[PDB]
């Protein structure tokens, strides 16, 4: 709260009432000084009041700027976080549907901003248990992530694993697995280069010692707080397998890179 | 949160207010707080801590030194002063919120704990183990007994004050919080030599030299991180089976 | 007196020195104090008042409430207030600023009476003509004395403080005071005064004797014109036409 | 003097030392930087240290941006007047001659801002005796504010006046007097609108009363400071010329006015 309580609300709308004054309420000054009260709102963790307001902000918006328009995604988007936050994901949804529709029309459907988007509509979905879903929009983000920026972006792991646990809710223990393997392949790829043959990724390590069953666990190098998930997530996986010395073999790798 | 157009019309109600009040008035400095909020909505902390700055001073002339408001206000700026990285210079002015929080709510008001906090987070920045070390402690002091010593806050403290002990090499310290952490959680679904901890089944499993690997019904996110952080202790002792138990444990509640 | 760029340039500068030396710094004080400088520049006199006032309060902390410098600039944000017609608020810095010049100074160094002069100009935009006659006299009392009596700095502050004066009817006392400096002028260059008369005597002497004649000649300065022509707005006012002629003629014959 | 006399002028040099050692002494930074310092300089009442600063700084201007550049214009100007304020009129006059063909080259000829720069060589010209020079400058002027900005507008007037006083110094009485003449019709027909006959101008009031053998001392609603100053610079004229009953009548037109 960099705002203390008292005070900050009343001025505000003092000098809301003032620009409704000048130029009427059907003014892009209006939807800002709107949104200024929205941030203060919010600074005091009052979200139903902040999106309220947001809300006749953001029917300004569409009057005087267009229903295409960029500041009125920057509302949809900002609307739909403030619904998230009171838990109304079913009613954020189609505003955050409508964002991503704008950010489409305006940078194009491979823009950046597009995979931040998209990742918010599968968040949202996923807190409604809609994993069909999730599924989609997860593809569409990685899609960009992996394309538009370097295969080995920090976000392309990151939104691999949002997926492979999506796939999990599912039953899909496969596509999930082959996840995982991919993540940990590209890092192993990346440090090093062709595989020699010994030149292995360590979850072929981590199957092939349960192969001979072998109760022993004294590749490691490979450092990331997205990749330790990325070990200690197929290894729960191997779990579940019953194969507990390949979960063993990732597990122990990832408390050494601690 | 906002999305141009913002800074100029927040300049243009400053501006009116000042015309109404003239400078040396709570409202304006309300106003400066909130073109602060502004410009800290689109990441411009430089700005941002100069206007809160300027708040401070007329909220010091017009409230007095030790006003609940000046607190805020040195508190928010420490936070801003400390996104730049420039811990040194938040420092003074989060002691300074400090001694008036103690003032006017009392040494062990739940609200000096979270002050407390911040000063230990800034001295570690700057690498004063010492001063964190004494910070943290006052924290927990308050956590530990103003809410109960179950609380969420006593782990977590406890583990941040282990992790300073840590870069100073006191691991006996830094272990004896975690068991101690262990201990608790083991002890508030049972407990109280009948009933051993985790730990103890862990050091006892090396006593023994028991390699056969893989008290494991402890839920909560904090107690797993204490476990993985205890069983780097041991692993630097050498007693990787010790380890071994309480990583598996984490493993089975992840 | 500048060329934009100028604004971003120099808070690098200050944002270097604050790296350096932290916020509570007579250096950063200074630095914006220059930007101030530079907004003033660029006629932009709501932003150089405000870094202004950020100065001064740098400058109250590290160097106390009764610094030479903070003067200084309590003076030059009451000069930036004024600019944006804001006087009522100008007052009370400028007050502080006399009250810390006159401990560091004394009451009656030269520097006080400027002080003095900003103080009557910023109380006449007010319309509070008893504040302005107070520091008008005031500053006058340095004038007068330190310096020479004839220095142009006394007939300057006589007419301020005559049309002070006028605006309160006080048409007497203005009066008087136009005769002063026309008749210390007469003095400078004629001598200790008659059968030397100053012209002003010359002129009711004129309206006494009923003369409609028309064009003394030997009072040279832009001061005294402005004089002539006030006190010859006196006798159109009290009707002796015939004496305002004579002085206006005799600034007409200087001009 | 808005900056203390003490530290601003080493601050600058160590903000001015910092940039040179970031980007070159030949960069625009440098340059402005350079100005910054002229400013503190000339704050300070320290004209010839100002003056070498900006020299340096247009030398920099000149090279980076080209020397027809607006900023050229604005330091060759800027450090005519430095050196007006040392009375260093004569090497004054080309470096503000300079601003004036690149100032005409950027904006066209009949710019109200060529109009100032025209303005400020009379000046120089005038503090050097040049009246050939001076007339031709305040004519070029007067072209631009009469076309330019309403004939009525305070500048044709003030130059006008300006123009004419440059007459009297050559002995040119007679176009002195038309000047002054014009500026009082001026603003007679714009009290009213149409001469009827009985509707005359002060000064044809003045020179009828001075025909007539007459007494005859006291039309005068025409309220400027530069009006009274024509009013007082004619009568001028006419005490030159014998005529004082003419001079009366505009002395005591001007004296009603004060």
């Amino acid at each position: 709260g960099l705002v203390p309580r008292g005070s900050a609300v009343p001025l505000c709308k003092q000098a809301l009432e003032d620009l409704e004054k000048t130029s009427g309420h059907d003014h892009p000054d209006v939807a800002t000084m709107l949104n200024i009260l929205a941030l203060v709102y919010r600074d005091q963790n009052k979200y139903k009041e902040a999106a309220h307001l947001l809300n006749d902000a953001l029917a300004i918006r569409e009057k005087t700027l267009g229903k295409d328009h960029p500041a009125v995604a920057a509302t949809l988007n900002n609307l739909a976080v403030l619904y998230g936050k009171r838990g109304k994901y079913k009613e954020a949804e189609p505003l955050c549907k409508r964002a991503l529709e704008i950010r489409e029309k305006v940078l194009g459907k491979f823009h950046p901003d597009v995979a931040k988007q998209l990742n918010n509509l599968a968040l949202l979905c996923q807190n409604q248990g809609k994993a069909e879903e999730v599924e989609y929009y997860y593809r569409r983000a990685l899609e960009i992530y992996a394309t538009r920026l370097g295969p080995d972006d920090p976000n392309v792991a990151k939104t691999k694993n949002n997926l492979a646990s999506c796939y999990l809710k599912q039953g899909k223990y496969q596509d999930a697995e082959t996840l995982y393997k991919e993540i940990l392949t590209r890092a192993h790829e990346k440090e090093f280069g062709s595989v020699n043959g010994d030149n292995k990724p360590i979850w072929m390590h981590a199957e092939e010692r349960e192969e001979s069953k072998d109760k022993r666990r004294d590749a490691c190098k490979v450092d990331s707080p997205t990749v330790n998930t990325t070990l200690r997530s197929l290894g729960a996986l191997y779990r579940r397998q019953g194969k507990l010395e390949a979960a063993h073999t990732l597990e122990d790798c990832a408390s050494r890179n601690r």
